[PDB]
């Protein structure tokens, strides 16, 4: 029995995943680059922790166990006593620590994952942004790397130039539309796109309350 509940067919996620080859297969990274990119994988691969139920491969059976972390998301996404920054972060922790989200709550969970890595000494990243097609979490790191955990697939970005490469893999996907970054000053930013000073504000708390010293948010290879 194929999941009922699948937002994409299996063709087309095999073609999506073949024009992914095709990008990766045509970039050279230069050493620094390099160790970025293995950092992404190793944070795609961390993801796999959380279990979708919205694609052709995933258990239709998880539905309900989604639908309990979504349950969580809607009612705290919708809080007026909370910064986004700390409800992206509540989303990602109660998602790694259940087991179960779609790819709103995977792209949470890998921002929180190197946002975390940030705050390492010369860590090499330096920006976040979060942004969608329609409903399609994605998350761009160093405005150089699209990383899709829902898909468990990702690719380099053209200098300059980054539509080239989105614009290929995503194409009938519909507007890359923003949703929360963070800038190499540290800089918050909602969706046109509006500062958010209370997120920048709330930085250290979020960073501490939510993602210190817990094994889901903590990488030791690097
Ligand atoms: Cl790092
Ligand atoms: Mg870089």
């Amino acid at each position: 029995k194929p999941n009922q509940y699948a937002a994409l067919t299996h063709s087309q996620v095999q073609e999506v995943k073949a024009k992914v080859r095709t990008v990766n297969d045509k970039f050279h990274l230069n050493a620094e680059e390099k160790k970025l990119w293995e950092l992404i994988l190793l944070g795609n691969q961390l993801a796999q922790n959380i279990s979708s139920c919205d694609l052709p491969t995933d258990n239709e059976d998880d539905a309900s166990l989604v639908k309990l972390t979504q349950i969580f998301a809607d009612e705290t996404l919708e809080r007026t006593d909370l910064t986004w920054l700390n409800k992206i972060l509540k989303i990602a922790l109660y998602s790694r620590g259940s087991g179960f989200g779609n790819c709103q709550e995977k792209a949470f969970f890998v921002f929180a994952l190197l946002l975390h890595q940030a705050q390492k000494p010369e860590s090499l990243i330096h920006s976040l942004r979060l942004a969608t097609f329609n409903n399609h979490f994605i998350l761009i790191v160093n405005e150089q790397f699209l990383m899709d955990p829902w898909l468990n697939l990702a690719f380099p970005l053209s200098k300059g130039n980054q539509q080239l490469e989105i614009g290929y893999v995503f194409e009938r996907f519909g507007r890359l539309v923003n949703y929360f970054s963070i800038n190499q000053e540290g800089q918050c930013f909602t969706h046109t796109i509006e500062r958010d000073p209370s997120s920048e504000k709330d930085m250290a708390n979020c960073i501490h309350s939510l993602l210190d010293h817990r094994d889901y948010f903590d990488l030791s290879i690097v």
